[PDB]
């Protein structure tokens, strides 16, 4: 078993039954469009992101990688280079809970997210290395 699917029995998706968004729930965002807090550990830096609530997990971690490294001047393709990288490597967490962004159905279909926008919370989104995560599966 992948450490991957480990991870996914261990901490399995919390997610809603469909992909569909009621439309109360809809009509609270901007244009279909979900303003979210993402950490990063560098030190802790946050990152707001306007992002299409049905972007899957790692459109989410592109767009935290495209917000932190503007006014870095790396080229068109360096950018591109880099968020490749960034996104094998790290996955989403709720902040101040035990829930794993690791599979790829579109973000608002999370419970966590729908609860948020229902109830008028921003989304706190930690970004995490793979591997820290993958450290806290029941050693051998």
């Amino acid at each position: 078993n992948s450490p991957h699917s480990r991870a996914m029995y261990v901490y399995p998706p919390n997610v809603e039954s469909s992909p569909e968004l009621p439309k109360h729930i809809y009509n609270k965002l901007d244009k279909g469009q979900i303003i979210v807090v993402i950490w990063v550990i560098v030190d802790k830096q946050k990152y707001t992101l306007k992002i299409n609530h049905d972007c899957v997990p790692e459109q989410v971690i592109a767009e935290a990688i495209r917000k932190k490294t503007r006014s870095m001047l790396l080229s068109s393709e360096q950018l591109k280079l880099c968020v490749l990288e960034y996104q094998g490597k790290y996955i989403l967490k709720v902040c101040g809970c035990d829930e794993y962004f690791l599979e790829k159905y579109p973000l608002s279909q999370y419970k966590y997210i729908r609860s948020c926008i229902m109830l008028g919370r921003m989304p706190n989104l930690m970004l995490m290395a793979k591997e820290s995560l993958y450290s806290q599966l029941p050693m051998d």
